[PDB]
This record gives structure tokens, C-alpha cells and sequence, in this order.
């Protein structure tokens, strides 16, 4: 039936991806009522992240006891309080932990990750080399190929592609960089339903989406202290937001174990994405994420100017 097939296609765009009440297990998440300053939701894995800074905490139970001010660094709490704008993430890096938090209505949402030892000035020197290569490009075809190659080198993903939307949100792959033999994806077309409108809109909130392992077990948000409002909390601005299992299976069918995509914007208009696949699971720290986003933004700026 024709209208039935259309119902099914329309269901794609209606899965509530913004409120899964779970996360990917490469970080831990705390949800805290702003006025109560009380921990109301915590990921089922919070223990193994806050046990790195605080040794009193070894179980999810201990988080009901825990105070925010022992768990979170002070600059994080001060920035989150002194922040008026909703959904704009603050980042605070201790000696052991990398925090990203933001305010959404009466909720503070805090994501915490681990990180590797860093090399000073590496972020900036890498961006400098990308800035110079993208700026020396004089046609869009050199620009986009250069972009895929740089994203490939910075991230180390097995495959980096530029996926360009047409006026109806259908898209095609227009450039490719690979770390191994692959059958070409060049000029392969995909329908608009493969990235439903809700996912397309998510790049306007967080321009990078990151999936380190398609088979990693999502961790649900447990209730800690009974929140005033039991509505689902919107997790859109972070990176830990659990992945729609449909898209996980889509990645498996692709032969992919890790994914990362970055929106390509012209002003507020989503023009396309950088799509990144890995055959084995892969994680990339916050600094590689920010470098990728910043590289894509400079490439976009160049893309709208050159012929
Ligand atoms: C009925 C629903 C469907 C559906 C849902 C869905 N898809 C995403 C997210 C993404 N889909 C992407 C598609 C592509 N990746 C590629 O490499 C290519 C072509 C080479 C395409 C077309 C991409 C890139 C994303 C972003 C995530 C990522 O980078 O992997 C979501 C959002 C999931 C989430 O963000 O939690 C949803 C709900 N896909 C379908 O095919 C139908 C069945």
C-alpha cells in the first residue's frame, strides 16, 4: 500500500533521538537540578569515571551521597551558574578528567571523559597546517579533496567522505579519502530518509556527532534524587547522547564499527556533512574533535568564496 509505505518512511523522522535517557559508554553523565543543586540523574557507569578523581565513590549508590562540589571542579560549577545562555557547552579540564557541561531549562547536564597525555601547541600547529593547505586551494575540487585528506590525517579514520545534500535533502558522496582498499563510494546517492530531519537538525545544535563503537552497550540514566519533573531530559548539546539502534544497525550493514560526522554549514544552512567510518572501534579526544570542526568551518568559508 502506497500511503502505508509513506507512514513507515515518515516514522523515521519521528523517533525521539533527542531524549534517549541513555548514553554511549565512552563518558559518564550527570543531570542536576539547577535550583535544588541536587543530582537527579546519573549514567549507570558514573562510578568508573568519578572514581578517578574521588576515591570515596566506587558505586552508583555513592552518587546519591555525593555532593556536586566534591564531584565537579569548581570552575565548572562557577561557569555553569554564571551562564545565562542555554545549550552552550562549557569545558573544564582537570589533571585527570575532561568535563563538558551546559544548562537546559532547570537542568545542568555534565559529561565527563578521560583523556590521554597531550602535547602543548599541537592543536594550534595542526590547525596552522590545515589553514595553509585549505587557503592555497583555488578551485572547489581541490578544496574538498584537500579537506577529506586533512580530516583523514587528523582523525585516522579508515574512510572520510563529503556527502552533499540536494534541495530535497537527498545526497551523494562527492569526495573520498581512504586508509586501505575500498570499493568507491564516489557519486553514490542516498535518500533523504538515511539522515532524517531530526538528525539533520542535530548539527545545528552540536556540529559533530561521534560514535566510537557501534556495538558498545548503551548505559541508561538512573534516577538518583527524585526530580520535580520526571519528563525526559534533552541531551542534544553533548556528545554522549546514545545512538538510535536503527542507525547502529545501518552502520553494521555498512561494515563500520565507528562513525563520526561533521556538518558543513553555509551560515545556518546545512549544505552537507563530512562522514567518517572506521572498520574497528575508534575514539578521538576532545581536542581532535574541536580541530576537526574548526578545520571544516575554515574549509566551508573557503568553499563559498572560491570558484
Ligand atoms: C527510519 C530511520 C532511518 C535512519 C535513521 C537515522 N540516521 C541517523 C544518523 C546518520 N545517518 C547517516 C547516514 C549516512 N552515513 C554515510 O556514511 C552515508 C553515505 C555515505 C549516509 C547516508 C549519518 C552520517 C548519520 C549521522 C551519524 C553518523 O555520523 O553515523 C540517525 C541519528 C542517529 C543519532 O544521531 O542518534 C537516525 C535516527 N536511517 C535510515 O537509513 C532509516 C532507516
Amino acid at each position: 500500500g502506497s500511503d502505508d509505505i509513506s507512514k513507515l518512511i515518515a516514522a523515521c523522522d519521528q523517533e525521539p533521538i533527542h531524549i534517549p535517557n541513555a548514553i554511549q559508554p565512552f563518558g559518564a553523565m550527570l543531570i542536576v537540578e539547577k535550583d535544588t543543586q541536587q543530582i537527579v540523574y546519573a549514567s549507570a557507569n558514573s562510578a568508573e569515571y568519578f572514581s578517578v578523581a574521588d576515591n570515596t565513590i566506587h558505586e552508583l549508590s555513592d552518587i546519591k551521597q555525593a555532593n556536586i562540589n566534591s564531584l565537579l571542579p569548581e570552575h565548572l560549577i562557577s561557569g555553569l551558574a554564571s551562564a545565562i545562555r542555554e545549550n552552550e557547552p562549557i569545558w573544564v579540564e582537570t589533571d585527570r578528567l575532561s568535563f563538558l557541561g551546559w544548562r537546559h531549562e532547570n537542568y545542568y547536564i555534565i559529561e565527563v571523559e578521560r583523556y590521554h597525555v597531550q602535547t602543548s601547541n599541537w592543536f594550534e600547529i595542526q590547525f596552522q597546517r590545515a589553514f595553509q593547505k585549505l587557503r592555497n586551494c583555488k578551485t572547489h575540487n581541490d578544496l574538498i579533496n584537500t579537506l577529506t585528506r586533512l580530516i583523514q590525517e587528523i582523525s585516522g579514520y579508515d574512510r572520510v567522505m563529503i556527502y552533499q545534500f540536494d534541495p530535497e535533502w537527498n545526497g551523494r558522496v562527492i569526495a573520498e579519502s581512504v586508509r586501505q582498499l575500498f570499493t568507491s563510494m564516489l557519486n553514490h546517492h542516498f535518500p533523504a530518509s538515511d539522515i532524517p530531519a531530526q538528525a539533520r537538525a542535530m548539527y545545528s545544535i552540536n556540529p559533530i556527532r561521534i560514535i566510537p563503537d557501534v556495538n558498545a552497550e548503551p548505559q541508561p540514566l538512573h534516577m538518583i534524587h527524585k526530580p520535580q519533573n520526571t519528563e525526559a531530559v534533552n541531551l542534544s548539546s553533548g556528545v554522549l547522547r546514545a545512538v538510535s539502534p536503527l542507525h547502529m544497525q545501518y552502520l553494521r550493514n555498512f561494515g563500520v564499527s565507528a562513525s563520526t560526522s561533521i556538518g558543513i554549514f553555509n551560515e545556518d544552512e546545512l549544505w552537507g556533512i563530512v562522514a567518517c567510518h572506521h572498520t574497528k572501534p575508534r575514539a578521538i579526544g576532545r581536542r581532535i574533535r574541536r580541530l576537526l570542526v574548526r578545520t571544516v568551518e575554515f574549509a566551508a568559508e573557503r568553499l563559498w568564496l572560491i570558484h
